[PDB]
């Protein structure tokens, strides 16, 4: 795998810091106007990260359509990805609202609600089957169905009803627990179980509206999770794990929203990721049970 070789030398030459600000250097730059204006400075949750114009999700809304969202479509591939920002106590009204438009069926969330002792996202859906959450503002209702937790991450199934005309949805939740407060899970099998897990599920789907991927700020673990996919998509596409090419990829996502990939160590994490999934693209149908007893899931 040229990947595989690329990463032994830069690994031998220890120069990710370089390789990863090559990346940040050569990224676009596009304007971020709307998520400027004064009256979304409270539709923020940080002042240096913003969805490019472009390419932001509008909600259908006559007075503000702004939310801190943006729609990676990776046409090679041929598969679509929301990213976004841990939803606010203010805007999880708007967040259920894109979901719906949106027609997505998943929402895959890579954080905890609070880390390092500071809440890096509201509490946007109900923790208890029988007590249901609903959002005034965008006229919708949300139901907690049932929960499958496991050692590192949880599944859940959940149903929204627009109240407007009392259409409803089953979205699920796929929420992974574990990445640790400082640097990166180094292994990746257990990011690879979870990955997986989301594609089994069909949230995945052509069929359906984009999946919601989020974490704090959307481009750090969001960006790691995306970036993973898409390349072993394309490997799967032309059965060749020689043609693809991480940097050139993430550069590709990087015009659709900025910052995605936040540490070098992310980037080195996501080769990792790429080359050890490779193993199930091209026949080894038996190293995801591998993955699986790797991530003891079970404790």
């Amino acid at each position: 795998m040229e990947m595989e070789k690329e990463f032994e030398q830069i690994d031998k030459s220890g120069s990710w810091a370089a390789i990863y600000q090559d990346i940040r250097h050569e990224a676009s730059d596009f304007p971020c106007r709307v998520a400027k204006l004064p009256k979304n400075k409270n539709r923020n949750r940080y002042r240096d990260v913003s969805p490019f114009d472009h390419s932001r999700i509008k909600l259908h809304q006559e007075d503000n359509d702004y939310i801190n969202a943006s729609l990676i479509k990776m046409e090679e591939a041929q598969r679509s990805y929301i990213l976004t920002q841990g939803p606010l106590p203010n805007t999880c009204g708007h967040f259920w609202e894109m979901v719906w438009e949106q027609k997505s069926r998943g929402v895959v969330m890579l954080n905890r609600v609070m880390e390092k002792g500071s809440l890096k996202c509201a509490q946007y859906w109900p923790q208890k089957e029988e007590k249901e959450m609903i959002f005034e503002d965008t006229n919708l209702k949300l139901t907690l169905i049932s929960e499958d937790i496991k050692s590192y991450y949880t599944v859940r199934q959940l149903e929204l009803e627009n109240l407007t005309t009392q259409e409803t949805r089953e979205i699920l939740h796929f929420h992974y627990t574990t990445w640790p407060d400082f640097g990166v899970p180094e292994s990746p099998a257990s990011f690879l179980n979870f990955l997986f897990k989301v594609r089994e599920s069909g949230s995945l789907s052509p069929e359906h509206g984009p999946v919601v991927v989020h974490c704090s700020a959307g481009i750090g673990r969001s960006g790691t999770f995306c970036l993973a996919d898409t390349c072993l998509l394309l490997m799967d596409k032309r059965k060749d794990p020689s043609s693809v090419d991480i940097k050139k990829v993430l550069l590709e996502m990087r015009k659709f929203r900025m910052g995605l990939i936040q540490t070098a160590d992310q980037l080195r994490f996501s080769y990792l990721a790429v080359i050890e999934g490779a193993k199930f693209i091209m026949g080894d149908s038996s190293v995801q049970d591998q993955w699986k007893e790797l991530s003891h899931e079970d404790l």
